[PDB]
């Protein structure tokens, strides 16, 4: 109808075709502490999520109760300086979900991650899959904080369930048959052309810098390995992690 | 309180500090065409804005009325390849106003644009105000399409009376005794070196490519002269253009 103002009145009658959400990413996150201090600090004026599911959510009528600190029509600051398919600043169109999880602590040098209760990942799905039709969000860009920021964050971490989720329709995930077709015959951990990969990872969504060190390219590619190659992400290119993204980026494009 | 969901229920007693709108940019445009024509290409598959006022708003109940073709909360494609500030995507966090307005027509070889009915403007200014204070946007976030992409538009060109607005309290706009100070005694035109006005508009927010050519640097000189220095817009630097953005800076910073 005719909305009005002061000062004039809104014709509302006549829409536009091209109207979609501002939001489009959704981004998994671990607090790296327990729930009474994560919940302070998100709820300072220095960091914050839409979301913080607890590591064993309180259960109330048979449903788990999930936190929500921010309105989805509002961005937190969750994702910091960050970079996905093309984007930067993600807090700007993305959806932050904080998951109470320990993350990773070196034990005895070996960096050992925290694994994730199957309470909290019960709870999360619900969630995720609301979120992602309430936006239509692709499954390409439902995120890993690493992924937006492969230089500075390693959450949700390896032991993270992606493939469970995907199962579920949440997030990105190959085909077996198209993983394998790419191998072209080779054993997962042959040796590839780093920068061959680093392509693929760039066009996919990861930020590649046309100058880096081995280290930060390290970096992407380990981002990116603990996401879609869990069983081993050391940052080294091989078949295996190539003949994912080849897979990726064919049933994903960019 | 608590919210009940598919499957868990949100709890939003604990709110965040950090919570922002996602929409901090304004953007003004102009159709270059009639009302009908603009509203029917403003709505269709290809591009579209949140609002279009006509040349002469048609008053009801003593208000002039405005097209709102898209709801805020939903991004219009209006903006394009863009960047502002440091942001690129400008569609995901703006909003876009279009103008009906000719724009500009070659008569002569004199590239002439249309002046903007003042009605338009009188109805404009209620809107914009409502916009910025309900996001609270900066006032050197209240953009020309220009400004955000000045390789490709003009609008809503050198006719469009920012300082008035910016009187009214929409739009950044220097201080006369700030502007005279910085030109360090020095005539209006007096040129000044390219590259050290370029680093200026950059810091300001303008698209600055460290490779440009003369024509591309002085479509950004251009675009920023066209909205803050009407009188003359050549895209050559000189004293007053560097006074001015001196200025800004020192008001606005980046
Ligand atoms: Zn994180
Ligand atoms: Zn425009």
């Amino acid at each position: 109808g005719i909305v009005e103002k002061e000062g004039y009145q809104l014709d509302t009658r006549r829409q536009a075709q091209a109207a979609y959400p501002r939001i489009k990413v959704l981004v998994i996150h671990y607090t790296a502490d327990d729930f009474d201090s994560s919940l302070a600090t998100l709820t300072d004026k220095q960091v914050s999520s839409h979301y913080l599911v607890p590591a064993v959510p309180p259960r109330y009528n048979g449903k788990p109760r999930i936190w929500q600190l921010v309105p989805e029509q509002e961005l937190a600051w969750h994702a910091g300086i960050s970079a996905w398919r093309g984007a930067t600043r993600l807090n700007d169109t993305s959806i932050g979900i904080e998951l109470e999880n320990r993350g990773w602590q070196k034990s005895a040098g070996v960096k050992y991650f925290a694994p994730f209760e199957p309470a909290q990942i019960q709870a999360l799905i619900p969630l995720a899959k609301d979120i992602i039709a309430r936006y239509h969000i692709k499954p390409e860009n439902v995120v890993a904080h690493a992924d937006i920021a492969p230089q500075r964050k390693d959450d949700p971490g390896p032991l993270f369930p992606w493939q469970q989720l995907a199962q579920q329709g949440i997030g990105a995930w190959p085909d077996a048959q198209r993983v394998n077709f790419y191998l072209a015959g080779r054993a997962p951990h042959t040796p590839v052309d780093t920068a061959s990969l680093l392509e693929l990872l760039a066009r996919y969504g990861y930020d590649v810098k046309p100058d880096m060190t081995p280290r930060e390219q390290r970096r992407v590619i380990m981002a990116f390995q603990m996401h879609f190659r869990p069983t081993l992400y050391n940052g080294e290119a091989d078949a295996e992690t190539q003949a994912i993204a080849e897979a990726l980026l064919e049933k994903y494009g960019q």
